[PDB]
């Protein structure tokens, strides 16, 4: 029986696999769809602050500039999102 | 209403906060406890392969050698765990 933490991690792999193309990477329109579908409250908190997270997320996370997001770059994105939530838990405003 | 993905991320912050000391970092015995409590099936799969993940995890993840695991180093650990699960989902053996 997996724990909540283990299920969470497995769920992130399964989420990545909803959006990959045949080359095992996520293209730009698919990454935006993934964000809208899985992080809509995160995105809404950004909006309220005047920030359109989807304007630049692909360009910021496509570190090797191959116009795809691979699993390592996907993990980096999740780490950015987690870092925002962590800042919020310390009293920061969202999407700072 | 948060989504499953957003709840997962928030859950990782709350998990980090179960184990921090006053300086907002996780010390070595606490990190091992966190692993045993939250990733026991992950650890058991390692064992079966002949790998004791807890022998070196602290030393591998304490990148700045301050004898604490801060949030950024905690995210790196989660990314290692996710990368293992991702490899498994592609047919690799666990804890490779
Ligand atoms: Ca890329
Ligand atoms: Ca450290
Ligand atoms: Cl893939
Ligand atoms: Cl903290
Ligand atoms: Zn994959
Ligand atoms: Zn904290």
């Amino acid at each position: 029986s997996n724990t909540q933490a283990e299920r969470s991690i497995i769920g992130m792999i399964d989420m990545f696999h909803k959006y990959t193309r045949r080359d095992g990477k996520i293209d730009k329109p698919s990454l935006l769809t993934m964000m809208k579908e899985n992080f809509p409250n995160f995105l809404s908190a950004c909006d309220k602050k005047g920030t359109n997270y989807l304007a630049d997320v692909f360009e910021k996370k496509d570190k090797n500039e191959d116009k795809k997001i691979d699993f390592s770059e996907f993990l980096s994105l999740l780490g950015d999102i987690a870092t925002d939530y962590h800042k919020q838990s310390h009293g920061a405003a969202p999407c700072s």
